[PDB]
């Protein structure tokens, strides 16, 4: 069909920075993560490489798809397929070429696709302070990280859902570890610390890029995903702002429920007392910028025209405060 033309041409892109993954999402119908996963699947010839049936392959990631909720604002499919298509951009920069092995990038990819997967929409501190059942079941510690893990992996048990059904064991304990690892350092609370060991693989780099142990290895996989989580301010501005318009109006209305549960409302949560240009820029300055200008360095020049975005865009954002 003509639709399904259009939808191909888009899809051209998928090794692009600034790929259109809202009118992927449209064309389709609401199934960006399924198709855009299919894709770099394709690409990388994963099917061939790990002997996943194309049909296990596609009924798995509608599963897994599906566990995204439609109506959450940002951390939905489209967020989901966003991180997947950004990390993916990221493992082919020249800087990192024959770094990684086929189930390092297999791991970054999964992880990806289902590192947000059945979010309720509210933060890790909301469903603490309201004593929430998967706080409870958490520990307070990482508890949507650790919930979006168990969903991701359980759904592989599903009925013609194992895309991993023809690893070894051993690369199925490796892969899962990997998955795992990666999928809880996108926990904010991990920022820093993540940050920290970017900042002093960057200043020790050995050099294309020469990582020997797990610990190297991983640490530039997790910050990898990391950076593809944070990666909205530096894409092309017309969808950095349909980014922004998602998180204000999920944020928003975590703010309306703490509101109505007469609790405090948390920072950038009140949309009578809400900031969404200086909160933009204040995001670039303290947390994006800090850490893509890491990246960056790490596997210099590649990232300089995507750093370069992330500051002509925080430019802009602050143009509209004065
Ligand atoms: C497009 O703007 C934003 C996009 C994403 C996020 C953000 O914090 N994402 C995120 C979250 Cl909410 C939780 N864990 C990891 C990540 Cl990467 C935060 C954003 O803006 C901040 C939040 C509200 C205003 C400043
Ligand atoms: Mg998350
Ligand atoms: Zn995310």
């Amino acid at each position: 069909t003509e639709q399904e033309d259009v939808l191909a041409k888009e899809l051209e892109d998928v090794n692009k920075w600034g790929l259109h993954v809202f009118r992927i999402a449209e064309l389709s119908g609401n199934r960006p993560l399924t198709v855009i996963m299919h894709t770099i699947f394709q690409e990388r010839d994963l099917l061939k490489t790990f002997k996943i049936p194309v049909d296990t392959l596609i009924t798995y990631l509608m599963t897994l798809e599906d566990h995204y909720h439609a109506d959450v604002a940002y951390h939905n499919n489209i967020h989901a397929a966003d991180v997947v298509q950004s990390t993916h951009v990221l493992l082919s920069t020249p800087a990192l070429e024959a770094v990684f092995t086929d189930l390092e990038i297999l791991a970054a990819i999964f992880a990806s696709a289902i590192h947000d997967v059945d979010h309720p929409g509210v933060s890790n501190q909301f469903l603490i302070n309201t004593n929430s059942e998967l706080a409870l079941m958490y520990n307070d510690s990482s508890v949507l990280e650790n919930h979006h893990l168990a969903v991701g992996f359980k759904l592989l048990q599903e009925e013609n859902c194992d895309i991993f059904q023809n690893l070894t064991k051993k690369q199925r304990q490796s892969l899962r570890k990997m998955v795992i690892d990666i999928v809880l350092a996108t926990d904010m609370s991990k920022h820093m610390n993540l940050l920290a060991d970017l900042k002093t693989m960057v200043e020790t780099k050995k050099v294309v890029l020469l990582l020997d142990n797990y610990s190297d290895r991983i640490q530039v996989l997790q910050n990898m995903v990391h950076c593809a989580d944070l990666s909205n301010p530096t894409k092309p501005l017309q969808l950095y702002r349909q980014w922004t318009d998602r998180i204000m109006e999920e944020f928003f209305r975590q703010g309306d429920r703490e509101r109505e549960r007469g609790m405090e409302i948390s920072p950038m949560c009140d949309k009578h007392n809400a900031s969404v240009e200086k909160s933009q820029v204040g995001f670039i300055d303290y947390i994006v910028h800090p850490l893509w200008e890491t990246w960056a360095d790490l596997v210099h020049p590649d990232a300089q025209d995507i750093l370069d975005t992330l500051e002509d865009n925080r430019e802009w954002y602050q143009s509209t405060i004065p």
